[PDB]
């Protein structure tokens, strides 16, 4: 057929730009048609080649397998993904077989049958020679190739192809023999052709460009030799050897970063270089044989780091018996052997995870015991810790399967009891820390040691949470907090909360370990100290909140205003110097009197008329809960008269601001009401005057500036002398030592704003700085700015992880974040990327004149369809049809409407936005796939902390690369889909046009291995996102009442009718769901299990447990079971969650799940 081809001839035009996603993406859609083919291709996926190699044997040689046949296009290609999954493992000998058996049998003529029918030649003949150079490059004689290469090197046809492309292993063929003259010249036109080569690739397809730059170190290392032993003082002596060997023994390639194959050509070369050297200057090969050993120990402990399992494995027995002269080599070899059991175990089963790590235990009563782990006690310590683990690996697996692993496997039930049934488990935790409280008995190879015992230790407390842990925590984290840590360093709060909830155990030695320390690092950690003060037991830190304001005073100015806004102290004798030393910080701040100036010169430039709003809802709901709260309103109305009234109030309080002359003068006639009755009401009875007081100052001329007169404090900014500068906020972010003499220290404004059109309208400025790099910025007046810094701090660690499974890093997959400042309480700057667009308003100006006529202004647009479809189906003309819209609907009309609604809009929208300014096709290529992956970046990264209410303007594409950023965080954790009143049950956005920039490639190529190599990324680690997650949910901002009131802010759905929502808050459940699906969870589950806890008794639950819940019939998600699942298979569900038109027909209707 046509139509087949082309799909195999696709697969070979995006093979060669490496472009692996894509390439799977129509092995599974197009060229299926088996189970195999899926079952191969899902554990090919990850770096499992081993296994969907021998289950291709299992698909070519079969001989029944009778529902079909299979057909013409994949009987080959079978045979040509097992020669690349025989390729990406060490398979030297049983790869020349099976690349030589198909084009004749019984002992093929290996010599001129690829050279007639050239399909032959391209995909056959590279794996070939290739095979048989590397197993020419191990040592035998095997006579084949040499043969072939000088009868077929005559002619055109069969030599004008052979040294155009190759030139490399025929330039090790010829120094076999060592004729070192036509090889050199061999050397130098591969130079060439990988000049031109490199050359002819356009700039923008990266990837292709790396892997061509990947080899020049493989051609200059055999320039190098070459030119090395052709010289002559080289042979006569020893030095150039050493010098070469320590110029060598640096320049190995990166770990996590450059995949196997270019680690084996490498290596190989080298070796067999050194025995070349050896043999011709014939100690002089112990040093060979010792740095032979460290190249492979390196090259088995790049191996390990990428999932490359069975490539280590080899290499192991390769080197099984090399390491026995002496008892070092074996230390090395049985670490790096425990070290792989130990991550080998990550991410099994639990029957078999206890069997792949208890064969390790035999081989440690082996030798280098006795006499070596007594004297060199580094690796000693390593022993200890690696034991310990392996321990705590046993009984951890052994403790969630509670006793259903001891009915079988009688000698390893017997053997794990010779180190009942119950106390076991614990006496096994006991075994481990046995060697793990040796371990801190026995720079930069201790923090680990440190560390490993504070996560046991803290794991083992909040297994306690269902014994002197606690003076073994505290101590032994902050001697490796007091040396550079990136991981003691995030887990502070763990100790400040260790220290509450055990308030008597080491509370004075606490403050004499945190005494002597670097008082540089609590930076970041600046807004959980100074929350402390004013609390109980603040007397453990107040000599390092002391040591912050002496030496970098302005690293705590903005986190001082926050947490003296609203303090409230004791009145016993302890809690009585914490007055006086709070007024001594207080008053040995802010000497200068300029940064309440400048908090004040932010402040005076906000809109008043969206500002007085602010008073009426915090007025309106104070007075209607109960009239018993005394000097509330006479105590609240200076924050509201100080600013707003008579312009004398401002020429008191800071300056004239311009827009003061045309409000505060034109509000002294209603005012005077005010101070007859309103500055003394307390009543309740009559707020129409204040509403339509809003409408009297609702629909002004002019309220923006028109230029930077708003605030006449900040046209003339104008440094003086030494007069304590300003140094421009958000900056000092742990991360070593800050040296503030290089910060940027603001020198001046610019004569104009701008306003942006939010809900709040906040305006944007362009102030300068003393190196003149103009920074614009945004001002966010009246909202508590501190939730945003927590979700950006959160992807801060979160793309820290993504930086690190190497799957990730060679695709490079990480987060954009933006940097935002809470100065005061509501009031705080967020940072402005230049030059990136909305969402939404890209698809809006993409359209034509017309489609977003009849998108805009027709009642067939889906916007006034789905208007009518809600009024029909329940009966009313208003928001509240959606409580009767779910019990009056069916399975099998909504999704029939939803196609009738969906298939308005045109398709051709994000690809017609892309074909409008793309203007190359080498650089729709770049500028598509850029945008797919960091789209199935953010919608994974979405979701293990879910953030509901993904619409349309939340999202903003860049127009130089096409990535979308991520911003507007209201709902951190699960919290949309309760208390709103319709809910949001789908995990992310992906409606049509996300897809149908995919076609003709289902959505299974680009959007899926991103996804599961960042969710593979995240849940295999000790759990610093857990503990992350644990710390911000525990820190007192959000009791429901900033939550309400923020809810409010933005004046919509959500107003009253709660009563549960006062009580069922409870920080001991959202740390269990991202617990559970952050450790294997059906997403069913989970929304269920959500949409109860927020929305029981409702009159509609049943419809809302029946969507989330699945079908059975056609969905994914309710097919699989509830508990220890795999990636795929979670984000198998989950797409099938957040496209499917049960789910997306009933949903928000400004949340536009159409478009």
């Amino acid at each position: 057929p046509p139509d087949v081809l082309r799909w195999v001839e696709l697969a070979k035009l995006y093979r060669s730009i490496g472009e692996y996603d894509v390439l799977r993406g129509i092995f599974t859609s197009e060229i299926g048609t088996k189970q195999i083919t899926q079952s191969a291709l899902l554990a090919e996926a990850r770096s499992d080649y081993s296994e969907a190699a021998k289950q291709y044997d299992e698909a070519l040689n079969k001989q029944d397998w009778v529902d079909g046949e299979p057909t013409e296009a994949e009987k080959d290609f079978w045979e040509l993904a097992s020669l690349d999954c025989y390729n990406h493992l060490a398979e030297w000998k049983s790869l020349e077989y099976c690349s030589t058996a198909s084009i004749d049998s019984e002992n093929p003529p290996d010599l001129n049958k690829i050279w007639s029918e050239p399909f032959y030649q391209e995909t056959y003949l590279p794996y070939m020679i290739r095979s048989k150079l590397k197993l020419l490059l191990q040592g035998e004689a095997d006579q084949s190739l040499l043969t072939f290469i000088d009868k077929a090197m005559h002619g055109e046809l069969q030599k004008a192809i052979l040294e155009l492309h190759y030139s490399q292993e025929l330039s090790l063929l010829y120094l076999l023999q060592d004729d070192v003259d036509r090889a050199k010249y061999y050397i130098q036109n591969g130079i060439q052709s990988f000049m031109q080569n490199y050359s002819s690739i356009d700039v923008l397809l990266h990837q292709s460009r790396l892997t061509k730059l990947q080899s020049v170190q493989a051609l200059t290392e055999i320039q190098e030799f070459i030119s090395f032993i052709s010289k002559q003082g080289n042979l006569s002596s020893q030095v150039p050897l050493k010098r070469l060997l320590n110029t060598w023994t640096n320049r190995y390639p990166d770990a996590k970063m450059d995949p196997m194959n270019i680690w084996d050509d490498i290596i190989t070369n080298r070796c067999f270089f050194l025995s070349k050297i050896e043999e011709k200057l014939t100690d002089i090969s112990s040093l060979i044989r010792s740095c032979k050993f460290s190249m492979k120990m390196k090259m088995i402990d790049s191996a390990r780091k990428q999932n490359n399992f069975s490539l280590a494995m080899k290499l192991l027995k390769e080197l099984h018996k090399e390491s026995k002269t002496r008892d070092d080599w074996l230390v090395s070899w049985v670490q790096s052997y425990c070290r792989l059991s130990h991550c080998r175990s990550r991410s099994q089963g639990c029957s078999e995870q206890v069997l792949t790590v208890l064969k390790t235990v035999s081989l440690l009563d082996e030798n280098n015991v006795s006499s070596y782990l007594s004297k060199n006690i580094l690796a000693f310590r390593d022993q200890n810790i690696l034991l310990g683990t392996t321990y705590r690996i046993i009984a951890n697996a052994l403790s969630s399967e509670p006793a259903c692993l001891a009915e079988i496997e009688e000698d390893k039930a017997r053997r794990i009891l010779e180190l009942d049934s119950e106390k076991v488990i614990a006496g096994l935790y006991q075994r481990a820390f046995q060697h793990l409280s040796e371990a801190v008995q026995a720079a930069a190879g201790v923090i680990d040691a440190y560390m490993t015992l504070a996560d046991f230790c803290d794991q083992q407390l909040r297994k306690e949470e269902e014994q002197a842990y606690p003076a073994l925590v505290v101590e032994k984290m902050l001697k490796a907090l007091k040396l550079n840590s990136n991981e003691a360093r995030l887990k502070f709060p763990r100790l400040l909360q260790i220290i509450e909830r055990y308030p008597e155990e080491t509370l004075s030695l606490m403050t004499k370990e945190i005494s002597s320390v670097p008082c540089w690092q609590f930076i970041s950690w600046i807004s959980h100290m100074v929350a402390l003060l004013d609390k109980d037991q603040a007397v453990a830190v107040q000599h390092s909140v002391e040591e912050i304001t002496d030496n970098y005073p302005q690293a705590i100015v903005y986190p001082f205003i926050i947490s003296s806004e609203s303090y409230s102290f004791k009145d016993t004798s302890t809690g009585h110097k914490n007055k006086e030393f709070v007024a001594r910080i207080k008053s040995k701040l802010d000497q200068g009197g300029v940064i309440q100036d400048f908090i004040n010169a932010l402040d005076q430039l906000s809109n008043p008329e969206l500002l007085f709003k602010d008073w009426s809802n915090d007025v309106r709901a104070e007075l209607a809960k109960t009239p018993v709260n005394k000097k509330n309103i006479e105590k609240m109305y200076e924050r509201m008269y100080a600013a707003l009234g008579d312009p004398k109030a401002p020429g008191l309080g800071a300056f004239r601001r311009k827009f003061i002359q045309t409000f505060g003068k034109e509000f002294d006639k209603h005012f005077g009401k005010g101070g007859s009755k309103l500055l003394r009401m307390k009543l309740s009875d009559f707020n129409d005057i204040t509403n339509m007081l809003l409408l009297k100052m609702n629909k002004d001329s002019k309220p923006p500036g028109n230029l930077k007169e708003c605030s006449p404090w900040m046209s003339d900014f104008k440094v003086e002398f030494l007069r304590n500068e300003l140094e421009i906020p958000g900056q000092y972010d742990g991360r070593g030592k800050p040296l503030p003499e290089y910060h940027v220290r603001i020198a001046g404004f610019d004569e104009r704003v701008t306003v942006m059109a939010s809900l709040r309208r906040p305006k944007r400025i362009i102030i300068r700085g003393h190196d003149e790099r103009e920074h614009p910025f945004l001002v966010k007046g009246g909202e508590d700015l501190r939730q945003d810094q927590r979700v950006e701090q959160l992807f801060q660690v979160m793309n820290g992880i993504l930086a690190q499974d190497s799957a990730c890093s060679q695709r490079a997959l990480q987060l954009r974040t933006y940097s935002v400042v809470p100065m005061t309480s509501r009031l705080g700057l967020i940072e402005w990327l230049e030059n990136t667009v909305t969402l939404k308003d890209l698809l809006l100006n993409t359209m034509s004149q017309e489609e977003k006529a009849a998108y805009l202004s027709d009642p067939r647009a889906p916007p006034c369809e789905y208007k009518d479809w809600l009024t029909k189906m329940s009966g009313k003309h208003d928001v509240g049809a959606y409580m009767l819209m779910y019990k009056g609907a069916n399975r099998t009309e909504t999704v029939t409407s939803f196609r009738k609604r969906e298939s308005k809009v045109p398709a051709d929208l994000l690809k017609r936005a892309f074909v409008r300014m793309s203007t190359s096709p080498e650089a729709f290529l770049a500028l598509r796939s850029h945008f797919a992956s960091s789209h199935a970046l953010i919608c994974i990264s979405h979701w293990i902390l879910g953030i509901g209410d993904r619409h349309l303007n939340n999202f903003m594409v860049a127009m130089e690369t096409g990535g979308v950023i991520g911003i507007d965080f209201g709902h951190a954790f699960g919290s949309a889909t309760q208390f709103l009143p319709v809910p949001e049950l789908m995990p992310f956005r992906l409606t049509r046009q996300f897809i149908n920039l995919m076609l003709p490639m289902k959505e299974t190529g680009l959007m899926y291995s991103i996804m599961v190599h960042a969710l593979r990324a995240f849940r295999s680690d000790p759990g610093l996102l857990t503990n992350t997650m644990d710390v911000f949910v525990k820190e007192p901002s959000f009791d429901w009442k900033n939550f309400e009131q923020k809810m409010l802010k933005k004046g919509g759905s959500w107003i009253q009718e709660i009563n549960v929502a006062e009580k069922n808050w409870y920080p001991r459940q959202k740390i269990c769901y991202a617990k559970r699906k952050l450790a294997g969870a059906n997403p069913a589950v989970i929304t269920c299990d959500e949409l109860l806890l927020g929305h029981e008794k409702a009159p509609a639950f049943r419809d809302y447990v029946a969507v989330a819940r699945g079908s059975k019939d056609h969905n994914i998600r309710a097919q699989e079971p509830e508990s220890g699942l795999s990636e795929e298979t979670q984000v198998k569900c989950l797409m099938d969650q957040a496209t499917d038109p049960n789910i997306l027909g009933r949903t928000w209707e400004g949340w536009e799940p159409w478009m």
